[PDB]
């Protein structure tokens, strides 16, 4: 895990059949004409997750302090390291929304909180699969705070009892609560105009 | 089912060989230059039905209170949740027309009515297949208006 909060970076979780793994998602926002590059050898469902999260953020600009016209002034670039490994799935939706909001509003995102969940276009957090492996990997890597959808509460007793006492799960059901819990309240960097 | 009327959201019915299910269509109209994003693992016939519904609403823009120039001022995104579930067929034309009209005209569509039907370019509802499974699925979930 990382310790210091970063601007435009979020800590997600993934699982292979081998086991759980940490994803890091990096977003850069530079001056431009309004584009969307999506690199890191991503699947098609994951690109559609990024487009849904961006369309959510384009409709609530005054709620989060985003600049009111970034859709034709800013070029965004979403990169999921590393470049060699393929990545696919809908389950990285709120971590992309957190990374994009951190990169646009210039507010650092806390990196000691892992998160997972599927976002929709109204800002709803839909349940996911593979909760046990993701939470075990997050406990091994040192993270002790988890954000998780409300409907995955049933899967939480698949875990050993000594893991659940060390973790601290926040159960959300809309992405505004995630963005209010993750982002530090003060903008550090100067904004991308 | 859900209870409150929502803006830009409509309830529809899908057929699968193990029975019927609900599908929710949700759209968003953001300021832009006039585009059409269509996400949710959609097939080609369903995308063409979305374009047919949007052309019908562009032709009749005075009758529903739509803005007179949304065709080059507004970007539209049509999302059919969830991802990683492929979805195809022409029988969701009425649902998309209701959702797009609700998102453009800012009037909440009510969600206690399930609907299904194919749309044409004159705005003319055409018959579908798999009626029985769709109505049974709507009756399981507690929807009593079709």
């Amino acid at each position: 895990a990382e310790t210091e909060p970063q601007v435009g970076t979020a800590q997600g979780l993934a699982w292979t059949p081998v086991g759980g793994t940490l994803l890091t998602i990096e977003v850069a926002a530079v001056p431009g004409s309004g584009k969307l590059s999506l690199t890191g050898q991503l699947g098609e469902v994951m690109k559609e997750s990024a487009q849904a999260a961006l369309t959510y953020l384009r409709a609530h600009t005054q709620d989060y302090g985003l600049p009111e016209d970034f859709y034709n002034k800013v070029d965004l670039h979403v990169h999921v390291p590393d470049g060699a490994t393929p990545k696919d799935g809908p389950s990285a939706g709120i971590t992309m929304a957190t990374a994009i909001a951190s990169a646009l509003s210039r507010r650092p995102a806390r990196m000691d909180i892992a998160m997972t969940g599927e976002v929709s276009l109204r800002g709803k957090v839909m349940p996911i699969g593979g909760v046990k492996e993701k939470l075990l990997a997050a406990h091994q890597a040192g993270i002790h705070k988890i954000v998780l959808p409300k409907d995955n509460e049933a899967q939480l007793e698949e875990l050993p009892k000594e893991v659940l006492e060390g973790l601290e799960i926040k159960l959300v059901e809309d992405v505004g609560e995630v963005l209010e819990y993750l982002l530090l309240p003060e903008p550090t960097m100067p904004p991308v105009v």
